[PDB]
């Protein structure tokens, strides 16, 4: 029945819902809509999408993702989609050893969580306390859990998507 | 009572400002001059259009709105991200201002949050759900405007309006 209470969620839950709906699902639908995908003069019929959750929660995950992609020598790839007026931009491994197109992303939306955490702590000093680190790790775990639960509900995503932790 | 938990509109507005608004402003101010298809612009204005109604899929609503406004896609390169920015602009303007537009797709997430919050057992939106949706759209707009006030570029060149 009716519950007294205010609208309120973990930031990781809302950000993971958005990430699944507006990137994961459209990637899977694009790759399953085309009977075959071709990139850089090579054809791919099988795909894997790996979502890399950052090991530490930095406010700027765009920088962290750039560093991670550079370290792994992954390069940009553009995948067309009919669900959006601009294509999907992700990373892939041109050094793969199979006929599977291995795609990767580190969700930049995660960065926002850090801001939320700071407001929760009413931070008055420079530096991350072990309490802030604990809250960050808890949020990273919840983001991963929510994403995996959403992936389990979709046949496309369950077939081709995995979620791992950085390093 | 003292647990981490926020309005979805707050979280989504923070993400939208950091990972789109600010990077648009920074990319466009890096350029020594603004040019598209050989035309020169002396200013740019970025207009963020908040939806009138809260649909789960804001891309569809944005497509309808942009089609009504005869706005077309534009790709803006950026060094703040490993892929360029994609928004809409007015190719039929004649006044030397680069008119850029976006309807925040991230807003769609609010709908899901509200639906789970309502413990819905029937098809249809009660007036309480609609009131909550409108309140969340207002809070998204307010949070975005407060974030824009903290940046000289965004304060100067970004505006936030409601659809229609
Ligand atoms: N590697 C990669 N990741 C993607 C892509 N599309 C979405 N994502 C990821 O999914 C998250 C949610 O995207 P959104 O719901 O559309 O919510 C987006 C979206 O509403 C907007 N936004 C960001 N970039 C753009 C853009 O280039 N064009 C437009 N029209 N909106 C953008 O800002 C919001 C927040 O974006 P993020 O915090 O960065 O968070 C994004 C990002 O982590 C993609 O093409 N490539």
């Amino acid at each position: 029945g009716i519950h007294l209470g205010e609208l309120g969620l973990l930031p990781s839950t809302v950000l993971a819902i958005g990430y699944f709906e507006n990137l994961v699902n459209i990637i899977c639908e694009s790759l399953n809509m085309l009977p075959k995908l071709e990139v850089s003069g090579k054809e791919y019929k099988k795909f894997k999408f790996t979502i890399v959750i950052p090991k530490d929660l930095d406010a700027n995950i765009k920088k962290r993702a750039k560093i991670y992609f550079k370290q792994k020598s992954l390069i940009e790839i553009e995948i067309p989609t009919s669900s959006r007026n601009y294509p999907i931009h992700i990373q892939f491994d041109e050094n793969s050893t199979d006929d599977i197109l291995h795609l990767y992303d580190m969700p930049t939306t995660i960065g926002g969580i850090d801001k939320a955490i700071e407001m929760f702590m009413r931070k008055g000093h420079i530096g991350k306390t072990d309490q802030q680190k604990l809250l960050e790790e808890r949020e990273l775990r919840n983001f991963k859990t929510t994403l995996e639960n959403l992936i389990a509900t979709d046949a496309f995503a369950k077939e081709m998507v995995e979620v791992i932790i950085e390093e």
